[PDB]
């Protein structure tokens, strides 16, 4: 098999609209959890969103938009953002030898509820002609294999939670086993009340911090009362190492472990066993330490627990287990986006030496206690591999393990 | 790399609820599609559809049924088909080695719209707690890994029409390739008004044989004026050849290529050379003559010629070109089904020693008259290598190859 890097990054975010914000919303713990008016208008218990903050109108042009819900929008500039950051030429981007494996959670659903509201208010005609691939779950593959003239592999993987994760690690196998020799991977998701509704009545995102809204996610504080939800993209450039190195590509790290599994047990809580195999098997091609665990953790009671014990298992306890640091703390939970921004800011955190704090924990739940859950940013730490889970409704797992190129 | 063959299929199709209601379809071209009467009343322009006949409530029980669409739950059947077929125990299906991949063009579009509607007119709690899981491009393989306790692989793969040809793609790729040693391997598609209007939107379903439903899908008809859009569901199950052996397996046929390729051109009309290339990358495995062609055409002015002259480039006109002959004309396009459940209809043909008519083709367009389209069901022919072709919107292509198991 051969080897796989990763040679560009970008990033639609809460906290940030390209990986220099991002870098400074983690360094500095900057929140990007802010009220959901909407929400309350509309009678939802939650009322707090992870939004992102970024001009679309000034960053893809009238015609690239034709086909574009707001969270593939959002994946086109990730991908404008990655292809810059490699220094991609046209003929790279578009070739037989070159992919894209790039998933969201749902597709538009604003698109189909404007749909199915304009046909019963003005007839069918005035959906217009250019919805169904907004609509569709392929999406994200669709909108940006078209517009970037990509050659190769063309779909999408969904997995909830785990979308993205299981696209980078896809595409990771596709490279891998000769197939391709570079791939785009990631994902994206629109922030839409039409999705988040669906959320709220399940009662799975937080509610008790409404007043408070950029501190109502916070993995494993004793009262975590539910998921943020966010939207966004990102996007990683694959390629294999000759590849990149023949070009002189940057080189952010190497992809050396992918871990999916299955839990097979209930739709919407985690059984704790599954986790455990997943990232046994993320690991079984791993040599070094790991330094740095970006977990699955969501900020819900029953989620953020037993992957907690599935890496006691692990890793075991105290000073012996990585640091663990909860992104979506600050970010929110960006369902398909989730698994490549997480990938993004555990390399941006690789590259500049600091694990940030695991945010917004007022007092952690004791349960906790014995793990290293980093509570103050640790600074002029040299982190060399890093590993990053999530785990997604339907018992679905996937692990990512990235590790700092020395040869 | 391991060989691959399939030892089960389960179905629910506009010809049929199960593998011999879809074989006595095909063998009297007995067409699936019927008018659709809501269409009419929405104001469509279409109004046909090929709709399943088949009693959910009597085989898939309530508890079962918490987290299901319609389309998932057409699938959630198939796939108790596929076992039964199989001859599986309940630990041949749940275990680590054992995987699903399992996708849907889109989601349950009428849970994400009633659910809509609902939280305007009665508030988001009446959404209730269980719309989740439906909603999510994910649906189709997180409700049945739940269910069925699956360990394994646990995601979905989405292409539009190319959706369940990159499931089973995928899935024989993880076995070649020792990851898994079973996986069930298929897609579905819930049939509903709030999906078929983005499409008549568009212009692209059939609208001038209303009059006459059953005939108003007619792939190579001079006459073709769109398709017909279809719902539900297929599931193979897949297994190295070893496992299927030493198990005293059925084995309908061993996948002996794949191809997945890109055309980066055109949104909603393929370029062709895509097509060329994906067909050329499945057969560079198949040391066989094709029998047999299931194409893509799905019944299009755009759609049907750019195939037929890929299938040209590549096999030549005439008699030395296979039979090709297009069961969306008796079915319908099932969008997220489509790719399965050709597979199955091209394994029965196989089976029973005959390739179906091309049904409805009043008048060949004289485009394609240099081409072995069959008018009349061939009897009594040895099939040992059939190959299906899915093109989907996005510029997404898979081609799959089967082959008679002979060692
Ligand atoms: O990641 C997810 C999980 C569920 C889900 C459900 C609906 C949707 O539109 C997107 C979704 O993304
Ligand atoms: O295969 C398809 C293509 C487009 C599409 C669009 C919306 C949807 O719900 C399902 C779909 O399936
Ligand atoms: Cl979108
Ligand atoms: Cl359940
Ligand atoms: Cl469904
Ligand atoms: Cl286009
Ligand atoms: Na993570
Ligand atoms: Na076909």
């Amino acid at each position: 098999m051969r080897r796989v890097v990763v040679t560009g990054m970008g990033i639609v975010s809460s906290i940030g609209s390209n990986t220099e914000e991002v870098t400074a919303s983690l360094r500095e713990a900057k929140s990007g959890i802010s009220r959901a008016e909407e929400y309350a208008e509309l009678g939802f218990r939650c009322q707090v969103h992870g939004a992102p903050d970024i001009d679309i109108e000034s960053l893809v042009d009238r015609r690239a938009m034709r086909f574009h819900g707001r969270g593939t929008a959002w994946n086109h500039i990730a991908m404008d953002q990655a292809i810059a950051d490699a220094g991609l030429t046209e003929e790279e981007v578009s070739n037989e030898r070159t992919g894209i494996i790039m998933g969201s959670g749902g597709p538009s659903t604003r698109t189909i509820v404007d749909s199915a509201d304009i046909t019963r208010e003005k007839g069918p005609k005035r959906v217009g002609p250019f919805a169904v691939p907004k609509a569709m779950s392929s999406t994200a593959s669709a909108t940006l294999a078209t517009f970037f003239k990509i050659k190769g592999i063309n779909y999408s993987i969904s997995s909830a939670c785990a979308t993205s994760n299981h696209c980078i690690g896809n595409a990771y196998e596709m490279i891998q086993y000769g197939k391709q020799d570079r791939m785009f991977a990631g994902g994206c998701e629109d922030l839409d009340w039409t999705l988040s509704v669906l959320f709220d009545a399940m009662g799975a995102m937080s509610s008790k911090y409404n007043d408070t809204p950029s501190t109502a996610s916070r993995a494993y504080d004793k009262n975590r009362d539910g998921f943020v939800i966010a939207g966004g993209a990102g996007v990683l450039v694959l390629e294999d190492l000759e590849t990149a190195l023949a070009r002189g590509a940057k080189i952010y790290g190497e992809i050396v472990g992918y871990g999916a599994t299955s839990d097979g047990y209930d739709m919407v809580a985690p059984s704790g066993e599954g986790a455990i195999r997943c990232m046994k098997m993320a690991l079984s091609t791993v040599t070094s330490k790991i330094d740095y665990i970006n977990p699955h953790a969501t900020s819900t009671p029953a989620g953020d627990a037993p992957e907690i014990e599935a890496i006691r298992q692990i890793f075991g306890a105290g000073d012996v287990c990585p640091p663990i640091a909860a992104t979506k703390s600050l970010t929110g939970h960006s369902l398909g986006a989730t698994g490549v921004q997480e990938a993004i800011y555990s390399l941006l955190m690789m590259q500049n030496n600091f694990i940030c704090e695991s945010a917004h924990i007022e007092e952690l739940d004791p349960a906790f206690a014995d793990m290293p859950i980093v509570r103050k940013r640790i600074d002029n730490v040299q982190l060399n591999t890093v590993l990053s889970n999530s785990f997604g409704f339907g018992g679905t797992n996937a692990t990512l393990v990235f590790q700092r190129y020395q040869g």
